[PDB]
C-alpha cells in the first residue's frame, strides 16, 4: 500500500525563479507565467508521439542559474520522488532563443540524484518531449531540491515539474505500549484467538494460560491487567497473554489459514510476581518459533537471562511466508519464583 504527497500540497522551505518581477511567485498546479496572471490553464507537456498531456498537479517555475525550489523532508519517511519535466506548452517560443533550458537537476542533501544532461546534453526546447524522473530517497534524507538551469537567457523558460510527488509505503507507527493499547489496523491480538494448546510451569494442571491477565491472579479469579516495567516505569497492558515459564512451556498457534507476516509483543515478568533478590536469572529465555525454527531468541540481547527488575523488551519479528505453526516458548530460570512471564499487547499482522 503506497501513498503519494504532491509537492504542490506541501510548503517549500524556499523557492527562487528566473523572472525579473519578484512580486511573482513560483506556481502551484499551474505554469509560472499563466498561473501568475490568474489564468486557469493547467500544466501541460508534450509526451510520446507528440501527444499533449495535461496535469492537475505540479510546480511551475522560470529557470535561472539555477532556479531552486527546496522542501524539508526530515523524518517524513519518503522513499521515492517522481515527476515529469519539460518546458510547458504555454511557453513563449516565438524566437529560437526563447524556451531554451540547459539543464534540470534533482538534488538531495547536496547530492545530484538526477541530471537531464545524461539523456539531454543540449537540454530542453519548446518541443522536447517530457522526461520522467523516478529517484530513490535515502532514509536519512532532509532536503530535496528542484533545480533548473536557464543558460544564456531566461526568456520562455517555463520549466514545469508535472505531477511532482513524494511516495512512501503506508506502514505502522513506531511501536509503543500506547500504540499496542490503542490498537493497530490489521492487528489481531493473540488473546482474541484460540491456541492449539498451551502448557505452563505451574503444577496445578486445572489452571490455564491466561488471556489479558497474568497467570496466577487470572487463575485466582482476578481480572487485573498485565503490568510491566517499560523504561523503568510501570505500564499496564489492555491485551496480552499470561503464562508460567517451564522447560519450556509453549503456546502454539495454527496460522496455516492466514498470511501472517509479523508478531509484536512486549515481554517480561509481571509486576505481581513473587520476587526475591538473587544472582540467578528469573527467566532464562523467550523464543518465537516458526515451523520448528527459532526466528527470535531473547538470549542475543539478554545472554544471561532476565530478572524481575529487567525492563520488558520489545519483540518485533517477521513471520516467514507460508508459516503453518507459530510457537511461543518460555524458559524458566529454575532457581526462583518470578516465572510469571507475560506478553504485553501480543498481536499478529497480515500483510
Ligand atoms: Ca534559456
Amino acid at each position: 500500500h503506497m501513498a503519494s504527497t504532491y509537492l504542490s500540497d506541501m510548503d517549500w522551505s524556499s523557492a527562487t525563479h528566473g523572472d525579473i518581477d519578484k512580486t511573482k511567485t513560483v506556481q502551484k498546479d499551474a505554469p509560472f507565467t499563466t498561473g501568475n496572471k490568474g489564468e486557469h490553464t493547467k500544466i501541460s507537456l508534450l509526451t510520446s508521439d507528440d501527444k499533449v498531456k495535461y496535469f492537475d498537479k505540479g510546480i511551475g517555475t522560470v529557470a535561472d542559474s539555477p532556479s531552486v525550489i527546496s522542501y524539508d523532508i526530515s523524518g517524513q519517511g519518503f522513499e521515492k520522488f517522481e515527476t515529469y519535466i519539460g518546458i510547458d506548452q504555454s511557453a513563449n517560443s516565438s524566437r529560437s532563443d526563447h524556451a531554451v533550458v540547459d539543464r534540470i537537476e534533482i538534488e538531495i542533501d547536496g547530492k545530484v540524484v538526477y541530471s537531464s544532461s545524461v539523456t539531454n546534453p543540449e537540454g530542453f526546447r519548446y518541443n522536447t518531449q517530457a522526461q520522467f524522473i523516478s529517484v530513490t530517497i535515502p532514509q536519512n534524507a532532509k532536503k530535496i531540491s528542484l533545480k533548473s538551469f536557464a543558460g544564456e537567457h531566461t526568456w520562455g523558460d517555463e520549466v514545469v515539474f508535472a505531477d511532482a510527488k513524494l511516495i512512501k509505503t503506508v506502514s505502522t507507527q513506531t511501536i509503543t505500549p500506547d500504540l499496542l493499547n490503542k490498537g493497530i489496523n490489521g492487528g489481531v491480538y493473540l488473546s482474541d484467538l484460540e491456541w492449539v494448546d498451551a502448557t505452563h510451569g505451574d503444577d496445578d494442571k486445572s489452571k490455564t494460560v491466561q488471556k489479558d491477565k497474568p497467570f496466577t491472579p487470572g487463575n485466582n479469579g482476578s481480572n487485573n491487567k498485565i503490568k510491566l516495567l517499560i523504561d523503568g516505569k510501570e505500564v499496564e497492558f489492555n491485551k496480552g497473554l499470561g503464562t508460567v515459564a517451564s522447560n519450556p512451556s509453549s503456546i502454539k498457534y495454527d496460522v496455516s489459514g492466514a498470511n501472517v507476516t509479523r508478531f509484536i509483543s512486549y515481554v517480561g515478568i509481571d509486576r505481581s510476581a513473587n520476587h526475591l533478590n538473587s544472582d540467578y536469572a528469573d527467566i532464562q529465555k523467550f523464543e518465537v518459533v516458526a515451523d520448528g525454527k527459532v526466528i527470535y531468541s531473547s538470549d542475543s540481547k539478554y545472554p544471561k537471562g532476565i530478572k524481575y527488575d529487567t525492563s520488558a523488551f520489545l519483540v518485533d519479528v517477521e513471520i516467514p511466508k507460508d508459516t503453518q505453526t507459530i510457537e511461543l516458548k518460555s524458559y524458566s530460570g529454575k532457581h526462583t519464583w518470578a516465572d510469571e512471564l507475560v506478553l504485553g499487547g501480543a498481536l499478529f499482522m497480515a500483510n
